[PDB]
């Protein structure tokens, strides 16, 4: 008679931004899978594999509000200096070696995971806007077996 | 030869309740997003955008135990005054203003985050139950971009 | 010479029951669309529009185990109170306002997204039985475009 | 003017191995339902249901690096000491009891959801090959209603 | 100009074992939820509920080092003298009472969590071993509605 | 009849900087784990095993204020001399030998564990900066079983 208990629990993952875009419900997160690559496939200095396709949805657009748009990437770099390339995921004793997705920006040039790294020229109009972006695999060498697993945000600017 | 080591961690999550409704077990934690909203759009004192759908589910139910149910939601207030909205998440210097999601009651009338709120006539059936509820933007005057992330509890009453 | 690799991943849905019916393998998920609903059709207190038909194929019954048989549905209230009609997805800045998707029982009445609302004279025979519903558009007053997705589980049982 | 926010997320999900056979993108995660098993069909000590089929897609093979192939799967035992069937999903409160999933090995023997059980004589060719592997309802004894849900991963082992 | 501050902070968790087994990043903790528990289902001197199922997954793993592998749970009894069942978590006022998550073993008898409790006879191979474990509700009278959350932590030994 | 006691405690964690990088409240504090690391193949005199990923998030960045950007680590010795790799956590009794984590700088060449190591050319930029590191296994001679758990505070400098 009369028990109170607690049910479950709600996550409201939410996030406010200004009125020139906005990232969908569903699209908020997306996965990607680039696939198994063979070592000796990327086992050259600079190697680049197929490159992978995906586009951030972002409903609800403006154009008198802004006109220009600026995108960025969010990663780690595969080898220190190439921060051009992203790093294993956080296996130490299970990821791979000089293997990483490398990150191409719509803008023409391939952009590097710094964050802040906002250099496209996007143009924003009035509806569903979406940011392109290709994501291949890049080797700083000798690739090797085990582990090729990364996680990359998106970042948008309005102007 | 011979060698003891720990392989890994088990987090057994449980919890114990009347013979009149459990959670299952992948019903227990619910990932639910808002997406992103603008401030423009809510940037009135007390604006109200799209409501968000979801359910907990709740397998092995009775009727002859228990006939009446109530409900209730756990959270914070977006600005004190307004605890019927959940407030930000934790991000002092990277969070939202007057921006935050409101809880509506499946009885009808909107709820408040209280913990203790138990204001809903939910019928208990014998079978999987299922509490529904929503969770729409909700401002308290000029909304700011940054983040509008936060969490709730959701509660069950057995009568 | 001789590498270990992880090839990929197999998801093995299953769910024991007892011996009176069996859903299908490709009956276990239906995809069901409703379509693109104008507002203005449904911005009206209490408005419905075409009816979409489905039936959730069941093999493997038997008459002697189980001759009654009972139907629910697992979904969200559209506007609270509306716990007849389910509820938008999740897009709390890119869904509707006021629409949802109403759920009719083969009993005759219309029944509610309840869970454990098992209220149908379901007729159980030897063979593959199947549970027919229908599932109409419903508008809680004025109609808003922009996202009417959602989802329900099906429910049934033997006595 | 000038606003910057985070767009969404997108997970880079990737494996390295060898020159021998890569997973394909859309191949390295398949859904396999099993569907509703009844108790009545599985109260048997050692009672064993409908085989289902299913082959894991792995493009990019070649001959003259690898000629043997080998084959593992990884699991968890129904019955602890019955490793070769898999085990319910984690619904301590809603799952089934002694109702498992058994592995076939394409070997011809059946095999044991182990991990690092490698015993089968694979030929590996020069193009996209592809692993068999069966999968049918095995009960310890009396099979119980819940849930039979469950998940393995596929190994591949190049030689 | 110049301005030197604590960026943020990073958790190095590791730990070094023998050339027989190692546990995967991702695998080293695990999330394992039983769900809600009702008191009258677990009302019995000795009462048991579903079983979870839960395996570690370990890779890089050799065969002509270690043949065989013991296994052993760390935990805490759920009434004194039954320490083969885990106890409450830590809530003195809203955990649960006589009610707790018995540990099974692979090796088909069910194990005691104490820690250095390995009685298993694991076949260790080449590749990628894990070891299977269940998890059900055992009860040691009469069950109470609370909290029944608790931890375990997983023990693997090479010979 | 009025009962004053005390609730609860709420511990406020923050950090005043400059106008050119501000850390994340979830950024804070980042969980990497390397996993478990087997002495036999960290058992070679300056060995290193996978190199695991990780980058702290910076939001709230401007460029005019400072363009330059400096990266540092804070942690202890491997074998005192070797200060570019960290050390053990504290178990004199369960920790390892000669076995550690050491710290890459995404300038390209590795950094050493001192603290005031800022050594990196890193560019900031307008918007969400991201400073990417990396962390694999070092072994100074013999790796033993054991601990391999420690920590490091990141560093930031704005020129």
């Amino acid at each position: 008679a009369a028990t109170t208990v607690n049910g479950g629990t709600v996550h409201f993952k939410g996030e406010v931004v200004n009125a020139a875009c906005a990232v969908d419900a569903g699209s908020v997160d997306q996965t990607v899978q680039l696939g198994q690559v063979r070592t000796a496939s990327l086992a050259q200095e600079g190697a680049t594999s197929s490159a992978v396709g995906f586009n951030i949805q972002l409903n609800d657009c403006d154009t008198n509000v802004a006109s220009k748009a600026a995108v960025a990437f969010l990663g780690t770099a595969i080898d220190a200096g190439h921060t051009n390339v992203l790093a294993l995921q956080s296996s130490a004793a299970g990821s791979a070696t000089n293997v990483g997705v490398q990150i191409l920006d719509r803008t023409g040039a391939a952009l590097t995971l710094d964050g802040a790294t906002f250099s496209s020229e996007t143009t924003l109009n009035n509806g569903t806007n979406t940011i392109p972006f290709q994501a291949r695999y890049f080797a700083t060498g000798a690739a090797t077996p085990g582990a090729a697993n990364a996680d990359a945000t998106f970042k948008v600017q309005y102007q």
